[PDB]
């Protein structure tokens, strides 16, 4: 879906999506993303899967849903669930990231 359904269109996440964003253009270099993700708690291995499943647009840079996905996604492996979206859209627990 879209950010909307993602969380009734909660920009709260945008705050984070921008935290990783580098420069002053308004785009996530992605690289930084991995930085913010690593701030989760999960390993790089399990993470890799997230990114893999994340990356889709093409360019390293991240997007909306994309990033908004890998985010909650981390909360997936956080419970020991799958790392693919195929196992997403469930009642996964809360991540480690800040509130």
């Amino acid at each position: 879906l879209s950010l909307t359904q993602l969380s009734s269109g909660n920009p709260v996440y945008e705050k984070y999506y921008r935290q990783v964003e580098a420069g002053n253009t308004g785009r996530v270099l992605a690289l930084d993303a991995a930085a913010f993700l690593k701030k989760s708690g999960l390993p790089d291995l399990i993470l890799g899967k997230i990114w893999d499943l994340a990356d889709t647009d093409g360019k390293g840079v991240l997007s909306k849903q994309e990033f908004f996905v890998a985010l909650r996604l981390v909360a997936c492996a956080q419970n020991g669930l799958e790392v693919s979206l195929s196992s997403l859209s469930l009642a996964v627990p809360p991540p480690r990231f800040h509130d």
